[PDB]
């Protein structure tokens, strides 16, 4: 049974999204990866956010580009932690889905993460680290995770 | 008597923006409500208001907000209603982010933006009359003489003070 | 006879406002293409615009990049709405192009839609909403598309 | 009594700001710390803080700065606990400077980041009672009418007041 | 006695930065003249006096706008003459939206483009001046004093007070 | 002998700068092309900015990009117009050129044009306007110019 | 006695900024000289002052200037010193304007550019003490206790005041 | 033994930081160029920040994109002189970088140079600028660079 949810607004995003899913499952973490437009399904997102906490979901992770409004509604129709992904915008290079993601006003948080594919994995580790708090041997495995990435840094840069 | 167009805000710090909208069509005699609506706080509120509106007689949606402003772009998901944005000023980045949150919206569902604060709220109220007044002509001759007094107020030179 | 008026400052912007053209010739909406420069061919901007309600046009797009004054001009000289997009610009991605149409002073406005290709395209939706007031038929095709559009999102993304 | 939230932040001007966080944290009842920590003028001290928080019983760090605003990643790189960023408005650059020093983490070390000022001091300490929630059915329970409360309350139209 | 330079402006609000053109023709003992002419409220007035302004004995035109600023692209549009233009500092954007809709104009039609605010009026003044001095020895004289006053006035170290 | 004097940072720059060049010999124009550097070449600059006037230049036409201070620095030492174009740099794409330009504190003004090729070719054309006003040969052919420019745009686009 | 910095800036309104340069090396006990120099309006002076430092003593140049700031790169051109550039905060643009035109440099003349405005003058002071503290024991010492005292004045919590 | 050190976050930084490398080894100074993570390898951060004066080194440049925090850092342990080179970044072109870098609060300061490669040499030429004062070999060498470097600048671009 998926405790994420990994949404985003077009098959375009998943460029970008894939790299949350990839590290769910590097992290044996069990969720769902579909697609939700904030602007295009209003219906089928009000649905998905208002039903997740009984659906057993424990954090959604939303991405969207632009005037990316996916991740900030999804909010407003749950009490789950949602996390932000701005997509990377062709004009505007996701400094619109950055400040439309962020920038919100108290009482409905998203909590955002950098623009782009660093963006959709830190959302992922980020919820690993939510899920860690409560799940002891997925706590063993993301700190197996921060220690691989700490001790694998190479000393010199190579030519 | 029975509005055909809604104003609806974020909230009460909106209105101080979106009461130029409010007064300029009562200025043009077109019957409208003005309401507070959250996307944030009252989503269900907004999906009932907005797909509901054509039903209801509304013609033309007008919709501030700032910040992450979703307001509008959400609205325009729920109505085949023309929906126009006002980008709200906000206090650290001006209404930059109430801008690019409300008028960036991907193809297919359209929100007509306009100028960050008051100039956008006065503007929006003309752009929905202009919408309105070519289906209704006591009201397109109330916009020509709405833009000849316009143009015939502005002088042609500057006063100067130093005081 | 056309009832929309797409016009852009040059060939180079039709690689942009031909997504307007279209969308409405998708809905069945009669529309002229045109180049119009406000810098380069000021008196014929300042005449499409004086003559377009006589004409039956109902409204105007216009589509111009960097120090884009084509909308507001076109605004400034009819009473029909006029709809901006912003065309991108090589240097500065229609970040010019937007602030030059969309910061209207209270007077004369201009429904200005996003950067590039997707403004195009919501500019012609835009249009057609607002002709869809008075023309049931058109209103159908609309709802159709609209519908399509919603219904056409797939549930998840294909690798 | 023993927090499970920790507030950190760069100064004492700050607090102006991540009050607003501590505030809320006490409405909601959750047991937590908060303290100033600076990246720059105290780094040993922000080391030894987040490399023992979740052995002190920590769930989440909250932290806030401005400028060149490195404490919430650098925490986070010495933590395993979720860190959520606050950006400190700042003076000239309106905090865009403390935002994108604080959301724009590479790969590998995340920062929840929230909006600039106090609606994301507000938000982070909402964001952590979610986080809590989880694990929480008595605090699920006051989040939940939290946002009940806070959707009952907004109106449906504004007020005018011309004076 | 007869204009060499015009200047032009949106609005009465212009002035407040415009004037300070005005002033500093006035001290060089150059023929101007200021004039309120609006883009969007008085197009055919925009007109008229671009594609007259030759004709009138003008040389140079500084035009002034703020905002979605097209005065002075669409003036340069309709005269052969050297058109300056001032970006007139806005309240949200700080003058960055009048700067872009100025300074940005496609290849084919020149708007040689100052400084935000007052500093950018006084130097269309000046460069206006440059411009005229090339044909007129007494002007640049005028000029060249000026200059070497304003150089002259220059201190070689700052004053303290603490007070 | 020269009357407008092409001046810029670095042969890089000479890319966008060519289109002043272009400009000038197009409107028979007498003019000097030259690489000036105030960085790596700042008594050059001086010596070339204080002898200009008395050269018989009438207007200098400087470029640069990033921290670009030729304009402003080439204005310091002359009484002559100068035009400063700011070239795209690579990471800031003009906008550090842009404001480094345009931004002069009263008292040493530099008049400037767009950002890149549009700015260069528009530095000539304003050169050639103000050349105009006392060489009425000249202001015939910029008329030409103009005239031909407006006429020449298309009425519609094509596919 | 005789001055090893040398803070140069172009206007005394500059001097509002420049001050906390002049103030910290005050404290930190280097002399140095204090000069109002206008790369626009007395370029000669900049050229010769510049191109002499290294003869007269100087070791390090603090040059701070707003706006189209061209006074600490022009310094760079004419000097082989260490130049550190503060960038003045500017009115319309608080300072971005400043910024790029003072830490973009190309490649070949290097300026060390500090933080908008007085952080970024007390910076520009103290990144000119480490660098002189290189060869001066007693003045590393100096600054050592300098760091020490600043890292032992954060306090561990913040001051709350509801009033 | 080396007297300054280069650091950068990571390998893809190398690109840009290379520059640096490559500039003191012209100027024969001795260095050491090396890989040490903010974020990834804090530890080591402050060891290498901490230990540096005693291990000889006069001057530190370091190098990172996104929220760049290394240059920060590294001067918080450190009384020696820390250079900052913002790494350009993908999305946002380096922006992050700059502004992540040069804002410094009062008490900490961070040199720094421009965006990209740019950065990098002058860091290094910054770096030779402050060895110079006390190594009259080197700033006679760095004299002869600077006088090649203006000597070197064409005169007029070639087409
Ligand atoms: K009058
Ligand atoms: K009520
Ligand atoms: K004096
Ligand atoms: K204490």
């Amino acid at each position: 049974a998926p405790v994420v949810g990994i949404i985003m607004g077009s098959q375009s995003d998943f460029e970008t999204m894939r790299h949350a899913d990839a590290l769910l499952t590097e992290l044996e973490i069990p969720h769902e990866t579909l697609i939700v437009s904030a602007h295009r399904t209003p219906d089928r997102l009000a649905d998905y956010a208002r039903t997740a906490a009984e659906r057993g979901l424990n954090v959604i992770i939303a991405g969207a580009g632009g005037a990316a409004h996916l991740p900030g509604m999804c909010a407003a129709w749950t009490r789950l932690p949602v996390l932000g992904v701005p997509v990377e915008s062709r004009a505007l290079k996701g400094m619109d889905s950055l400040l439309s993601i962020v920038q919100m006003p108290g009482g409905v948080p998203v909590g955002t993460l950098a623009i782009g594919a660093s963006g959709a994995k830190n959302a992922a580790l980020l919820a690993a680290s939510i899920l860690a708090l409560y799940n002891p041997a997925l706590a063993a495995r993301l700190e197996t995770f921060r220690a691989l990435q700490t001790a694998s840094v190479p000393n010199s840069p190579i030519t």
